[PDB]
């Protein structure tokens, strides 16, 4: 008898989404964006309700989403990126800052910001998580964004 | 003669709880949710005072609890999730962001948010902490939520 | 300008599905069935349009689906099972026969039969593919069944 | 509210079964047949409703079941055999052909044919699966046959 | 038909930039600053629209950018630094604090702050990322700043 | 022709500084404080413009600087401490919290807080960074404080 | 529709408990007793309804509980002890006899006797099970005693 409130992936009417995608590691972030857009199209999300914002890198994602989340024009924000670490720690700061920025944008704006940024060690892992054996992270991020927008607009208001 | 203020697990009257559970690693998060609901039932918490909110992943937990904690409808928030790390660092960012979001929701809303998110390396460890030899983390989280709600509503006001 | 015909996951009206689930390895096949039913519910598939048929083992799945696919009462058939191989070849024949039976049922009846039968070496892998880090195979099978039914009833007729 | 259609092991009235048992590896196939007959007796299946057909080997099972399944005299077919592989591949063809024949008999006749043929590497494993620590494969095959016959005659018609 | 909003690197008219560069590891931060200034000059950014602020170390960068970002005199902030870790953890705190400060300055002021601070283990890696085989990090930071300023002033307002 | 704004170490007139020094690891923090005071004296900073605040440990530094930075009585805050890690992780939390507190005090008060807290693995390294071959960290912190105060009071206002 | 009879931890009114605690290994049995008493206090069990009986060792526990269980003054008996084995078998007989005595007292008196006697190999394990990472065994024993008393007095009579 406990109320289980879940977001709906079919009630996409009236929901607008903003997708922030980093241009760095575009060989990974472009298939992720294509998967996210395909998921949006498969769930009756119109093109005029989707805005794709390009940023040079993941570090600039958190500032953009906070900018997009505080405008009220979108019900969910998708943060798409790819941070391949490798054998060094040069990109650990970038990945941590991207995660912190996405979390802050989700928490400081009230608009759910979806963390679709890949943080993998090798590039084969990123390829497998961008449309490989592990699925497409962008498609999962788009589905998560739809569910979170439905939850926030139809069940948590 | 020093006043020791503790929360009561028997004075559950008038306390409403919200449970945020992630659908990822549902093989672990569902027994945790069942344990939490069983603990709530065993301590005379009514079904209409419990709301279960489903989120696609742990990263979206912190945004939901902050949404639930700022509404005033609940006296405690339960954050249930499971982050199995494995041999890679792909889920370290997710676990850190989930912990930070739960902490921020607890601190930025005044409603105690309980961190019942499992962060284990293997899945056997998660199974043992979801109703195995290490007990049920969801039951412990529900007891912690009851105690914290009692402390905040009857001793820290 | 090339016509790309795809099945729709939102146009679930008028579609009836039959789910064949084996009772062997029920610790794996029951979470798979629950995931499939949850996916059906999340996509506006009514309970009266879903029939769950229980079989003792995977070998008996192919005979049942062919029985269900030749009745005309369903637009898609879901075959849920779990075959954990181990260190021996005792279950290789069972897995091969289950795959062949599902393929024959899909091909000899005209109703798309979905192969949601797990064939993993260990049980940890089966657990991870039944609601773990690899997702729920039953949910994916239900989504595949919905897409195939939509494709067969709205685009391939 | 989803209809769960299962076969009944208690409604054995009016059900006739044919048991095809191979004479090769009779040290294993005879305890399997005895277990199957004991299971049939324990579930109120009359002797005149059970026909035991002996074949020289497993390869001839698939031709007999298809012969028995197309006569309409039986509601379920039990295929009992034992294929011990060993260190060579001399019996791999026999086991694969037996499995394919049982599957074809189940699919090309409409009468559920139960695969109770043991395919083990050693003979100790076969002994343990013919009334040892792993139970009796013949008893499990008889129970599966009863359940499948009940499902086909009372729920899938 | 999905709107793709990107920043322009050619519409640099009316954009003012502030460059915060740390004096520590000046052998790396000075070529980075020269590369950033060369990129600004190559993209028609006037000298009077560029302010270079020198700080003793990276830890003081985050306080300065927040000071510069809250004045409204600049449309983008460039944070240039170099943190060579080595075999010890003496500089890990400095690098983490610099990253956190740059992220906070970008998020708490609305002016995009660009993280052009190198965090490399050796000095050969820093040299290669300051005008070597890996390009100039300062030039990339300047291009990122131009793109982010254009995006914030012409597309996200 | 690009304006390069730097802080002056000679224009110390009218600048007041607060030095927060932890009493833990006093064998390191006292030479650091003496070096900082000597640097202040060598640059014509009067004694009545310098306040030394003693705290039991580094964890309490961030709360004090925020207290000192929000009073308006000082133009720069010096945070002196020593965290020797060793072979365990008992002091990692202390060092991380001290760094975060100093960064927050610098960012949440507008008064530049200088991180002069040593985070070395051994004590020989701390000794070498407290007046050894690596110089005095306290003297460098005092110079950084003077430069930052001059920058904030004469160039960033 | 199956009746699930469970003991209640909130209906502690009218329930009296006797706690038998061995003085051997008091460094472990005293925190266990304190945890049990704290659990009793947290669940509204009055002091006059709790009797603590001290015995020199675990071997004497079974004789005391049988003495206490046959008096009718208590609804549940708590047996608290600690048997650290070590590298020898000197204490194996003591542990086995204590377990047998507690079981006999529970079975030969009708009053549920709770086995809260720790049987660990090392003392670190006992410390961790007496208020460490594994929780307090005395608190769990007290909760078990409350649940068993409620079950015996309100559901199994």
């Amino acid at each position: 008898a406990v109320r289980h409130l879940t977001g709906s992936v079919t009630r996409t009417q009236g929901l607008r989404f903003a997708v922030v995608v980093a241009r760095f590691n575009e060989i990974i972030t472009r298939p992720l964006l294509e998967g996210a857009l395909g998921t949006f199209k498969n769930y009756s999300v119109q093109d005029e309700d989707i805005d794709v914002v390009w940023v040079p890198g993941c570090f600039e994602i958190g500032a953009v989403a906070t900018r997009l989340g505080k405008s009220g024009k979108y019900h969910a924000i998708i943060c798409i990126g790819a941070v391949i670490r490798g054998d060094t720690t040069h990109y650990d700061a970038v990945a941590n800052s991207a995660a912190s920025g996405v979390l802050s944008a989700g928490l400081n704006s009230g608009v759910p910001c979806i963390f679709g940024v890949l943080t993998c060690e090798d590039m084969d892992q990123a390829i497998n998580r961008a449309g490989g054996k592990s699925g497409n992270k962008g498609a999962e991020a788009a589905l998560t964004a739809i569910e979170m927008a439905s939850l926030f607009e139809h069940h948590l208001q």
